[PDB]
């Protein structure tokens, strides 16, 4: 499950629509948001383990997306020593996701565990300065690399 060096390989996920928006979901029973993340299990590819959790966290299909991007690296960030529970950390590969189906597709709840309460459309700058800190750097970077897509599909 976990790499030599404590590293959960894992993969985000950006879906944006042509508004300049980004979809922005709300932790289960926090107040919290995030962008859809999960863990790569053996076996799978980064993009395999995208369209899974994909399903599992928003209900959408690959029927219902196209992807614009990806990170060409994995983005690493280690977890604050208090909340480590062995896993120090997640390594990220990020992917850009153009919702095309309608709004109405997206469902929370089609898997036994859902990681969200529901969600909303964000302008672009948004989830970078209201993500939780320790995961700042990492949305710092992902959002500078799929800027120029998303700045597109609003133009
Ligand atoms: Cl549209
Ligand atoms: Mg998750
Ligand atoms: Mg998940
Ligand atoms: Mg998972």
């Amino acid at each position: 499950m976990i790499d030599d060096d404590g590293y959960r390989p894992n993969v985000g996920i950006v879906i944006c629509n042509r508004q300049g928006q980004v979809m922005w979901a709300r932790r289960f029973g926090q107040h919290s948001w995030q962008f859809p993340q999960g863990g790569i299990n053996p076996g799978e590819s980064a993009e395999q383990a995208m369209y899974r959790e994909l399903f599992e966290e928003v209900g959408l299909s690959r029927k219902d997306v196209r992807i614009l991007a990806s990170t060409r690296n994995w983005l690493r960030y280690k977890l604050p020593k208090r909340l480590v529970r062995v896993c120090i950390g997640q390594k990220q590969k990020w992917f850009l996701l153009q919702l095309v189906s309608g709004d109405a597709e997206i469902n929370m709840q089609t898997s036994s565990t859902p990681e969200f309460d529901g969600w909303r459309w964000v302008s672009y700058w948004y989830p970078v300065r209201q993500v939780v800190s320790f995961k700042r750097d990492v949305y710092r970077r992902v959002m500078k690399e799929f800027a120029s897509v998303v700045m597109s599909l609003a133009a």
